[PDB]
């Protein structure tokens, strides 16, 4: 496997807050960007392994980036390009959302200081809430994605029979903005039994989980992307079968992938 970065991963590698890769950040300004509005982009700096995978996060509704920013670096830093995006407008709904998501994946094919850093062949997205529907969106509507995963995700429809990219359905148990009985669960439920998902349910968490650094959150989230954006089967460990947390209320997977 080309794509493995860094050393092998224990469960304190995926759950530190910087990985071994160190990073820096550069900005890309709402007129500089074409279908989105703006954004941050994470990168390491060392290139001496090659280049990474790409992942785009959104925010939810009426939502920034500082919602979702501290995912940007903490991925990053275990050998990924992260940007964590702005949307077009406050109110944008989440079909709009993985639209912004794609644009804000595109433009990192262009980007100037990215884009000899980056695979464009294995982009990954995400997002909160709305941004979570958006990333499925973004999938049903892009079958080359490699990952997607929606964080406590909020969407309006709910059949996603369509979605090809294995995904990483996080719910929050005690979830009343986008609740995971009738969103998280139904959106893993209609995904094909057939594909490389899993859902995982947060113990005791409200809608607001992802918008403070949560270490669950960020270890599977970090693992799913190794997995299926970098095809490390290392990182099948921590996904295959459930884990051992008490962050973790519910578990059901298509393990092994
Ligand atoms: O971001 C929020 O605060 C928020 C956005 C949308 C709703 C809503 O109307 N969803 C009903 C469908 O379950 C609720 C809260």
């Amino acid at each position: 496997n080309p794509y493995e970065r860094g050393p092998d991963p224990t469960e304190s590698s995926i759950e530190a807050v910087r990985g071994p890769f160190a990073v820096a950040q550069t900005t890309v300004s709402r007129l500089q960007a074409d279908g989105f509005g703006g954004g941050t982009i994470y990168y390491p700096t060392d290139t001496s392994q090659g280049t990474f995978g790409a992942v785009a996060i959104s925010p939810g509704f009426t939502a920034g980036q500082e919602s979702i920013a501290w995912l940007g670096p903490r991925i990053a830093s275990q050998g990924f390009v992260v940007i964590t995006i702005d949307t077009i407008t406050r109110l944008d709904q989440p079909d709009s959302r993985g639209r912004q998501l794609q644009a804000a994946l595109d433009h990192l094919r262009t980007n100037s200081v990215v884009r000899n850093r980056i695979d464009p062949n294995r982009m990954a997205v995400m997002g909160h809430s709305m941004g979570g529907g958006g990333a499925l969106s973004a999938a049903a509507n892009n079958t080359s994605l490699e990952a997607a995963i929606p964080l406590q995700g909020w969407h309006t429809r709910k059949n996603w029979s369509s979605v090809r990219t294995p995904t990483l359905v996080v719910g929050a148990q005690l979830d009343t903005i986008a609740p995971v009985s009738s969103h998280s669960e139904a959106f893993y439920n209609s995904l094909p039994s057939d594909l490389d998902k899993a859902y995982m349910e947060l113990r005791g968490a409200s809608h607001l989980v992802s918008n403070t650094p949560d270490t669950t959150t960020a270890k599977y989230s970090i693992a799913w992307l190794k997995r299926f954006v970098d095809d490390d089967l290392r990182y099948e460990q921590f996904l295959c079968p459930a884990p051992d947390d008490f962050a973790i209320s519910e578990y059901r997977s298509t393990c092994p992938f």
